[PDB]
């Protein structure tokens, strides 16, 4: 068996039971296989979280590199939002990819970016703490919309706090939280970028 | 003698031994040498048995929620975030056991000041909303990869590279802040706009 198998249906299982739900010995016998056998492909849950991660945003994370001359506001925007759109194509999937550093195979990926990065002002620490707040920002955002659904005497303003929730689906908490975080990184990088 | 606070005591220190995936009903039960069903009669379901671990967190840990006399609304956030991050590091998966969850009744007036607070200082309750719920996300995610991380966790490119040796610097608290900041100075520069 090779992974495309192994990871498709995993990614099927995932659906089906959920992140929790999901162990390695119900993957052996979805793919009507022995233990040992999978054992090497995936040894443990931990890995199995990891390829799926990996193989959930090489098949729907569709943004990674800015464009020639794309703003990095833009830059930033986009990646948060394929992420976003990545994460949730399956159940759990913000779940899924907590914990999951980059694979090797995309470290000239992160380099280009973090490069991209510096190269428009940013120091590369300044750099890799927006990216890392917009990643962050929208694994909280996933997970808080991925999550409350299943989940399922009030002062005047919370009522009506809640009220607006509930009219959302969560994507313009997203999109709102986004923006004022690359509105943020606007504001500071011009103000550093006068020294 | 078996009562709720016991209940949340005892899945606290489960939770703190297993993760929120180890924490079940059944174990928990075990845990605290009961059959399952007796837990009901002092915790609804599990889900209430999470809403109640993740108030009680906040319940011991949060020290900050209110803003203290004159201070300003982003020193209000900051504050807030800052607290509500170190209360849910203090347990393994207490972000986990926030996700999904809504305002207890027993946090009802601490939340109407908060909402208040940010509508006094310009804020309309939409945005003051969403500023108050962007924070919770960026500090949902950003300690749920930091536990994570740590559960689990050669020659490179020099951005990565130091990338890297600027992530492993600390627990990922100057990241954090400085997606805090960020996102404050991204509130500030909305309302001003008005």
């Amino acid at each position: 068996l090779d992974k495309s198998k192994v990871i498709n249906s995993a990614l099927e299982l995932l659906n089906e039971v959920g992140i929790e739900g999901l162990t390695t010995r119900k993957l052996a016998q979805k793919l009507g296989v022995e233990q040992p056998t999978l054992y090497w492909h995936v040894k443990n849950k931990r890995a199995l979280l990891d390829a799926l991660a990996v193989e959930i945003l090489a098949r729907h994370k569709d943004y990674s590199l800015p464009a020639a001359g794309e703003s990095w506001q833009s830059f930033l925007r986009n990646n948060a939002m394929s992420f976003r759109r990545a994460l949730l194509r399956y159940r759990d999937g913000a779940k899924v990819h907590l914990g999951t550093r980059p694979d090797e195979k995309q470290y000239d990926t992160v380099e280009t970016q973090l490069r991209f990065m510096t190269e428009n002002g940013f120091s590369l620490r300044d750099g890799l703490y927006a990216i890392l707040a917009v990643i962050h920002f929208t694994l909280g955002a996933v997970l808080e919309q991925q999550e409350h659904t299943a989940a399922l005497n009030l002062p005047p303003l919370l009522r009506e706090a809640l009220q607006i929730m509930d009219s959302d689906d969560g994507e313009q908490a997203f999109l709102h939280g986004l923006e004022s975080l690359i509105r943020g990184f606007e504001v500071q990088l011009t103000a550093l970028l006068q020294i």
